């Protein structure tokens, strides 16, 4: 129909938009802890602590297949990778003050987007 045609556009303006949200979140891990999941060949007991990883790869993966329907899916994937990190890494960590500074930096890109998303439809 017209109307699922309409539909899926919309979908893959979404998923435009999505992929450069991801973009700019992932430039505020410059040192690219983020970027990849938590290795169990080298973190084997990880999934006793954490239920659900997630990390941008596997997000960037989810996106390519227009896999988001709205900002807030991609939103709670994003706020997986801050708060996984923060519950298995102590305070004095690089891991965890990589996290808090992603998450500081990354609120502004995501303020925003709530408001392209609104906005645009
Ligand atoms: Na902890």
């Amino acid at each position: 129909s017209m109307e699922q045609v309409a539909m899926e556009l919309r979908l893959t303006e979404l998923t435009r938009l999505l992929r450069s949200v991801l973009d700019q979140l992932q430039d505020k891990d410059p040192a690219r802890i983020f970027a990849q999941p938590v290795s169990l060949k080298e973190v084997p007991d990880y999934l006793d602590h954490i239920k659900h990883p997630m990390d941008f790869a596997t997000m960037r993966k989810r996106l390519e297949a227009q896999g988001y329907k709205n900002l807030h899916e991609f939103e709670e994937d994003f706020d997986l990778i801050i708060d996984n990190c923060m519950k298995y890494n102590a305070r004095d960590t690089v891991f965890y003050r990589a996290a808090v500074r992603l998450r500081d930096q990354g609120g502004v890109v995501l303020r925003q987007a709530r408001r392209e998303v609104d906005s645009i439809g």
